DNA sequence: AGATTGCAGCACCTGAGTTTCGCGTATGGTCACCCACTACACTACTCGGTCAGGCTCTTACCAGCTTAACTACAGTTGATCGGACG
């Protein structure tokens, strides 16, 4: 919506941003080499609250997305969708007019 | 010097210029969520080479003979070869 009208000034940086706090998040993270959210359970650190929140689940068994078929736990919707698509007849015969459909790619 | 009258002084209701304000309307700004793309390391089924098993084909025969060619003996002549020349 609103136009990108805050330009990073550093040598060899191309980026422009919508609102000045975001330009500052970029500058402190990329160019100065500082981060604002530390893991309690390992050495790593993160640039956003949502990124530390994802990393915190990785230290735990009670992972926040749970499979509808097998009940395996995962941390975000992309992982869930890819995993659940393995519980489907995903693959299709690529050859002309052939009707068949398959569950594991080596079968196809 | 009184009957007629104006000045103008008192008080209280009122009006605008000026101000402060509330909202619309709309605009830049915070920040929280969750999505897309990327990617190092991984999961797992198939293909592929190799091997055995054991069923399978096809050979060619023994000494002799009897149909078939070689395989040695044998003689004057080549032209690379040694090793020395230019
Ligand atoms: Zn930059
Ligand atoms: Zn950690
Ligand atoms: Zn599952
Ligand atoms: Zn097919």
């Amino acid at each position: 919506n609103r136009p990108k009208t805050y330009f990073c000034d550093y040598d060899g940086c191309d980026k422009a941003f919508t609102r000045p706090s975001i330009l500052t998040e970029h500058q402190l993270s990329v160019h100065q080499g500082l981060r604002a959210f530390q893991c309690d359970k390992c050495a790593k650190s993160f640039v956003k609250k949502s990124h530390l929140e994802r990393h915190l689940y990785t230290h735990s068994d009670t992972k926040p997305f749970q499979c509808s078929y097998c009940g395996k736990g995962v941390t975000t919707r992309q992982q869930l969708k890819r995993h659940e698509v393995t519980h489907t007849k995903s693959f299709i015969c690529p050859e002309e007019g052939c009707n068949l459909r398959f569950y594991k790619h080596p079968q196809l």
